[PDB]
């Protein structure tokens, strides 16, 4: 059954709910994002309407193989009437294909369900800027003054220059990036780039990212493992085990690795800054867990709530114990005191 936090009240709509089998009173499903824990339950039998952005419906046509007649793509800061009532899709600047659900309500109550999201400023200049919010569904995953990271930019400026160091240090040396979902694909992307290389992967991996709308990327990526120097790697494999057995795959081609685990936030963050970090080390291969986040610090999630000024706030994430919950409460009571609202 349901939860209440993935219904949207006056309306036929559900957000993220496909593993509850038929939900009563359902006319449409949205799906935020093409991660695992969102899409959990559709597959190819799947009989009912689903509404993404255009990068998930093709996500969903060819690797889940939901049929076509059923995924219904809508392009992003533009109006949309679904089943009598006006939405508009926003960036989420999470993965691709990540989108934020304005729902504006039959009775004049307008709706944000933000999915998976980083926040950030330039989303005060978005579609949001024209009018009032009076319910915010929010991904609260790092809502406590603990979590804290780098932008994306501080941490793909790091990467690029630990591998270019390396590799031209040792023309000899294989890069690696650890990879599970789709999401930070800049950390292989800027790497390869300043290697002057295409990255190499399995076909299955390649497919995925067939479907992301990223421009020139036939330029960028192949199945030709030999040709590159970057490789990707599913994440379990990131340890010196899986390591060294993929080095004895490489026929002699090279004789070190250097490879890279992006994480989400890791408590060495509460230590270390981003320019500090060092790797983990056996022989001649070194593993670095770097902190590229795809959802809001503490700090951005504040400053978006405290624009905002929504009336109710319903947290999407952490909501399973009550510690998390009365955790959750208090932040957002002290920012609305804070900001007067
Ligand atoms: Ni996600």
């Amino acid at each position: 059954t349901c939860p209440f936090y993935k219904k949207i009240p006056g309306t036929g709509f559900t957000v993220d709910a496909f593993q509850y089998g038929v939900v009563e009173g359902c006319t449409a499903y949205f799906l935020t994002h093409f991660h695992s824990d969102h899409y959990a339950g559709l597959s190819k039998h799947f009989t009912f309407p689903v509404y993404c952005s255009e990068i998930t419906g093709n996500l969903l046509k060819n690797k889940l193989h939901v049929q076509e007649q059923y995924i219904h793509p809508l392009p992003l800061d533009t109006e949309c009437i679904v089943n009598g009532v006006k939405v508009v899709l926003l960036d989420a600047n999470h993965c691709p294909g990540a989108v934020m659900i304005l729902f504006y309500l039959p009775n004049g109550t307008v709706i944000l369900h933000t999915g998976d999201f980083r926040a950030d400023p330039s989303m005060e200049r978005s579609l949001l800027a024209d009018q009032k919010v009076h319910m915010l569904y929010l991904d609260t995953t790092y809502c406590s003054p603990e979590y804290t990271f780098p932008s994306q930019q501080e941490v793909i400026r790091f990467a690029i220059n630990t591998a270019f160091e390396a590799v031209t240090l040792n023309p000899h040396a294989l890069v690696v990036c650890g990879t599970y979902s789709i999401g930070k694909e800049k950390v292989f992307l800027a790497i390869a780039d300043v290697l002057g290389s295409k990255v190499g992967m399995s076909q299955e991996k390649y497919k995925t990212l067939q479907c992301l709308n990223i421009p020139e990327i036939n330029s960028l990526i192949t199945t030709d493992m030999c040709s590159s120097l970057v490789h990707l790697l599913p994440m379990m494999q990131i340890n010196f085990k899986g390591l060294q057995s993929h080095l004895k795959k490489c026929g002699g081609k090279y004789n070190q690795i250097l490879a890279f685990r992006p994480t989400g936030w890791t408590h060495s963050n509460k230590f270390t800054r981003i320019a500090d970090v060092i790797p983990q080390t056996k022989g001649n291969i070194s593993i670095y867990g770097i902190p590229y986040s795809e959802h809001s610090s503490y700090l951005e999630m504040k400053r978006f709530v405290q624009w905002l000024k929504p009336q109710k706030i319903i947290p999407t994430v952490n909501v399973g114990t009550w510690k998390s919950r009365s955790t959750m409460e208090k932040y957002f009571r002290e920012w609305k005191l804070e900001a007067g609202y």
